[PDB]
């Protein structure tokens, strides 16, 4: 699955926010507008036993430039929700549920 990071009109916004993948799909989360973006994964929103510091981008690194990627391979079942660290309280925030 790709995810785009930005939309195309200036929108700080995940490009699906919601989307589903099957066990062991790799999500390559992409740079589209707006950027620098980045993601983090919700520790109180993910499943049991999945660490969060495995699958997140660390808070401040950032993907800055045009194209840039950010990839990762989801594998427990259920649904995960995730933010852009610097548009976090501007309403960049998604969820992928994994079956
Ligand atoms: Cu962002």
């Amino acid at each position: 699955a790709e995810v785009l990071l930005g939309s195309s009109d200036g929108g700080l916004a995940f490009v699906p926010s919601d989307l589903s993948i099957a066990s062991g799909e790799k999500i390559t989360f992409k740079n589209n507008a707006g950027f620098p973006h980045n993601d983090l994964f919700d520790k109180k929103e993910v499943p049991a036993g999945v660490d969060v510091t495995k699958i997140s981008m660390p808070e401040e690194d950032l993907l800055n430039a045009p194209g840039e990627e950010y990839s990762v391979t989801l594998t427990e079942k259920g649904t995960y929700k995730f933010y852009c660290a610097p548009h976090a309280g501007a309403g960049m925030v998604g969820k992928v549920t994994v079956n």
